[PDB]
């Protein structure tokens, strides 16, 4: 069973497509998530953002980082007319800093807090 960190992984690394990634990833085969995001990015390159700019996060614990640069990513948005089991997405690309939460030795991602 997965640890926090493979959990990350498996839900927002990816080195229409949200409903199929989404499916793929198990975060919507029993269930319907609303927001997901998927980084286009190395995994080392995104596990490097744990030793870059230390920010609060949304909650106001302090072991959040913001990337230096700007990172390709895809949005995953629940449409309003979406319900289980037919989950349906709208999908935006963008080039946004993410912002994780870090843990752990060795202090890698388990949490994304937003991207900016």
């Amino acid at each position: 069973k997965e640890t926090a960190a493979a959990k990350f992984e498996r839900q927002h690394m990816d080195s229409n497509y949200c409903n199929q990634m989404m499916k793929s990833r198990n975060l919507t085969k029993d269930r319907c998530k609303p927001v997901n995001t998927f980084v286009h990015e190395s995994l080392a390159d995104v596990q490097a953002v744990c030793s870059q700019k230390n920010v609060a996060c949304k909650n106001g614990q302090t072991n959040c980082y913001q990337s230096y640069s700007t990172m390709s990513i895809t949005d995953c948005r629940e449409t309003g007319s979406s319900k289980y089991p037919n989950c349906a997405y709208k999908t935006t690309q963008a080039n946004k800093h993410i912002i994780v939460a870090c843990e752990g030795n060795p202090y890698v991602p388990v949490h994304f807090d937003a991207s900016v």
